[PDB]
This record gives structure tokens, C-alpha cells and sequence, in this order.
């Protein structure tokens, strides 16, 4: 797809800072884009849409090469349309803004210019970021990530593609989403099937696919970490069953501190460790053997994850015998058949895209995240009990209807050698 101008497209800018294993941090500026999912795409020579509610224009996009041809992304009014802003280094992202239409969240990533994207090698490293997640409900999911994308958005490797980065293009994660209307500088028309729920997507033939860091998924009540390796580590586009888990592990090797046995570590009020409606610090750490480490400040006290037993394994590390002993005992095999954290370590050691998002869940309404999941298991069943909300919360219709002020706001990005984010910002 080509870009268009109807609309400038001014990315909000977003400080964050960059520290050395000298001790010292400094200011970087960036900024940050939507995804070219939630961007008008319409005729590059009038305002006719090439998309509309769950629906491709059949005259403009006859076939994926056709409708890549006929139609551009075009820029986004971040503040009116989306409900995203930001201030110095604090982005935050309302979850239901109604402008001409009704838009459900976002999904952002940091910018190095305003055509290209910021890419960062985590293996050795370490990030760390202040959330405030009290306005975020059952059913919500203010996600802070990384995903292997190409700096670019694609247009190297895809000339069809020529809005790239600048217009949010390339996405790509361990669920080789078929929602992408753009994959690769062709449309996804061919094959799409509109959602039986949701009004605004579908589903086409194709996906992209890619590593994925969840650093953070979460809100108020549960909060998870997980690693998602793919046989193929950066973008790469998939078809039709093929994007079910046929390179990616969509499961990956989750870190729930509620799931694994800790119920009062992380919730609303003094009664939790981590009083989640006030601001807390993340800090996760990614060692050279692969393992990932975590701790978390807030009101000036340092909490190290807390320590989880399942299985033979005990200890607050993730590393491969926890997510053999998760494996074990909660069960699947996806993210050891796709390599573990030895495959997971080819992404971190090449450059990731940041991802900020906020979004309900219309296949499993968070569930998985903050409830009971499957809902017919118990908490008998090892690993079925994820959080406090009820099995019957998170409905999308009915969240964004009694929750549409609800919102995350992410802020003091910091990035560098493990051990050295915890000094002075710039
Ligand atoms: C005896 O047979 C075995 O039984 C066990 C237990 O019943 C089976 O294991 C269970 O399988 C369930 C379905 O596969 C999963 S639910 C699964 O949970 C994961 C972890 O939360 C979810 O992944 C997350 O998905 C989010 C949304 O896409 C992502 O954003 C996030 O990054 C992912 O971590 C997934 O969506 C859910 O479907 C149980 O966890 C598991 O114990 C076993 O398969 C049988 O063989
Ligand atoms: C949860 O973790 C906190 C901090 O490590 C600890 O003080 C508390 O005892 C833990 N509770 C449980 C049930 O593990």
C-alpha cells in the first residue's frame, strides 16, 4: 500500500532514555505511530474506502496485488480519533474514543525517525518502564512488548509497500495474526472472512509472523511475562492453517505470579505487594544464558519476582527448567517444540521493535489473563486460575460500554545493560 496525505500524520513524540554500565543515562528522543491497521485506507486518487466496517471494497480490491495497487494508509489524528497522547516521556492510550466513528484502542510503536522504527538488541540488556494499569479493568490488556520487525515496516523487501514505517506497516507476532489488512506490500483480501463478533475486523488468507518479547501484558488485576520463540525469528508471512502454530509458539512460557500460587503480590489496595492503583516500576532483565530476570519498585521499595514452585522447579528466574516444569505440569508442548529460550535468544540478540497497546479480547475475553481459563476447569486443575475476575467478565460489547474512560499510561522508558537503569535519567 502507498500513503496518503488527506490527513498529516504527526507522530506524538516520546522521550525515553538510554544508560550506560558506566552509570550514566541519557535522553534519547523518539516518537511513535499506529499501526496501519486502525489508518483510513482508502482510493489513492479520492476519499471512496478500500475497507469499511469488516468489509473490502470489491471493486478496488478484487485481489491482494490489485488492492495494494488502488489503495494508501492515510495519516491519523492521534488525540481526537485514537485516544492516544503523550507528554515528555508518559504516552497514555484511552480505550474507547468516539470522533466520526467509535475506535477500541491501539496499538503504537517507538519511532528512531519518522521513517524508520527503533530497533534494540536485548540479550545483555535490560528495560524498564513506570505503568499506571488502575484504570484498567477485568477484560482489558494494556500491553507493553517486542515483536521482530523490520526497521523499515517491510518496504525493503516488499517495494508494493511504500508507507512503511512511517504509517505503522510490517506488524508481525508469535499469533501470526490474519487480521492484517497489509502484509508484505499486498492487501489481504483474498480469502478474508469477516469476525462473527467484532464489526471492525476479519480474517484473511494470510498472517505474519515473528518472535515476540511480552515483557508486559496486564491490568489491574493480573499481569503477565512471556517469551514467544518462532522457528523462523523475524517477520515472515504464513497461510491459511499454516499461521496455527505451524512456526510460531502463540502459547509461549508465561510468568503469572497470581497463576503460579502468589494471590497477593499484585492487585487494587494495600492488601497486595504491588498496590496496582498506584504507578509501579518494571524492570526486566535479559541475562546472555537466555533466562530472563525481573523485579519491580514501587514507593521506593524493590520486590524481585516472587518466588514460584511448580514442579521440580523453584526459584523467581525464567529460564528453560521453569518453562520445562510449566510444560510438565500446566501442559502443552508449543514452546519447546518451536526451540525454547535457546530459539527465543536468536530474537533478543537481533533487533526488536518496542509495542504499546491497550485492546479486549474478542476470542477469549482476557480470560487467559485475569480469570479462570478454560472456564469449565477449576482451581483443581493446574494452572487454570490466572486471576480474581469472574469467568463472565470481559465481553467486548459490554466492557467498552461501562468502561470506555479506562486507559493505560506507560512512562520513563529506560534502556540498557543489565544493571544500569536504576541510575539517574538524563
Ligand atoms: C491432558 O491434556 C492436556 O491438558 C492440559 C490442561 O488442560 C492442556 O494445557 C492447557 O491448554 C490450554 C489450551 O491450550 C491452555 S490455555 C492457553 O493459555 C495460554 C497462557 O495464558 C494463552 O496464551 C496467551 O495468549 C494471549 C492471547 O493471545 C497472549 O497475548 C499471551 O502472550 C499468551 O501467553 C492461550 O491463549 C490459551 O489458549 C492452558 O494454559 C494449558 O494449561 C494441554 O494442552 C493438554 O494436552
Ligand atoms: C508473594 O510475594 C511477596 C513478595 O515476595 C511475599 O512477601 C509474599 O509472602 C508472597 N505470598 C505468597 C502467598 O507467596
Amino acid at each position: 500500500q502507498s500513503a496518503c496525505t488527506l490527513q498529516s500524520e504527526t507522530h506524538p513524540p516520546l522521550t525515553w532514555q538510554k544508560c550506560s554500565s558506566g552509570g550514566t543515562c541519557t535522553q534519547q528522543t523518539g516518537s511513535v505511530v499506529i499501526d496501519a491497521n486502525w489508518r483510513w485506507t482508502h482510493a489513492t486518487n479520492s476519499s471512496t474506502n478500500c475497507y469499511d466496517g469488516n468489509t473490502w471494497s470489491s471493486t478496488l480490491c478484487p485481489d491482494n496485488e490489485t488492492c495494494a495497487k488502488n489503495c494508501c494508509l492515510d495519516g491519523a489524528a492521534y488525540a481526537s480519533t485514537y485516544g492516544v497522547t503523550t507528554s515528555g516521556n508518559s504516552l497514555s492510550i484511552d480505550f474507547v474514543t468516539q470522533s466520526a466513528q467509535k475506535n477500541v484502542g491501539a496499538r503504537l510503536y517507538l519511532m528512531a525517525s519518522d521513517t524508520t522504527y527503533q530497533e534494540f538488541t536485548l540479550l545483555g540488556n535490560e528495560f524498564s518502564f513506570d505503568v499506571d494499569v488502575s484504570q484498567l479493568p477485568c477484560g482489558l490488556n494494556g500491553a507493553l512488548y517486542f515483536v521482530s520487525m523490520d526497521a523499515d515496516g517491510g518496504v525493503s523487501k516488499y517495494p508494493t509497500n511504500t508507507a512503511g514505517a512511517k504509517y505503522g506497516t510490517g506488524y508481525c507476532d508469535s499469533q501470526c495474526p490474519r487480521d492484517l489488512k497489509f502484509i508484505n506490500g499486498q492487501a489481504n483480501v483474498e480469502g478474508w472472512e469477516p469476525s462473527s463478533n467484532n464489526a471492525n475486523t476479519g480474517i484473511g488468507g494470510h498472517g505474519s509472523c515473528c518472535s515476540e518479547m511480552d515483557i508486559w501484558e496486564a491490568n489491574s488485576i493480573s499481569e503477565a511475562l512471556t517469551p514467544h520463540p518462532c522457528t523462523t525469528v523475524g517477520q515472515e508471512i504464513c497461510e491459511g492453517d499454516g499461521c496455527g502454530g505451524g512456526t510460531c509458539d502463540p502459547d509461549g512460557c508465561d510468568w503469572n505470579p497470581y497463576r503460579l500460587g502468589n494471590t497477593s503480590f499484585y492487585g487494587p489496595g494495600s492488601s497486595f505487594t504491588l498496590d496496582t492503583t498506584k504507578k509501579l516500576t518494571v524492570v526486566t532483565q535479559f541475562e546472555t544464558s537466555g533466562a530472563i530476570n525481573r523485579y519491580y519498585v514501587q514507593n521506593g521499595v524493590t520486590f524481585q519476582q516472587p518466588n514460584a514452585e511448580l514442579g521440580s522447579y523453584s526459584g523467581n528466574e525464567l529460564n528453560d527448567d521453569y518453562c520445562t516444569a510449566e510444560e510438565a505440569e500446566f501442559g502443552g508442548s508449543s514452546f519447546s517444540d518451536k526451540g525454547g529460550l535457546t530459539q527465543f535468544k536468536k530474537a533478543t540478540s537481533g533487533g526488536m521493535v518496542l509495542v504499546m497497546s491497550l485492546w479486549d479480547d474478542y476470542y477469549a475475553n482476557m480470560l487467559w489473563l485475569d480469570s479462570t481459563y478454560p472456564t469449565n476447569e477449576t482451581s483443581s486443575t493446574p494452572g487454570a486460575v490466572r486471576g480474581s475476575c469472574s469467568t463472565s467478565s470481559g465481553v467486548p460489547a459490554q466492557v467498552e460500554s461501562q468502561s470506555p474512560n479506562a486507559k493505560v499510561t506507560f512512562s520513563n522508558i529506560k534502556f540498557g545493560p543489565i544493571g544500569s537503569t536504576g541510575n539517574p535519567s538524563g
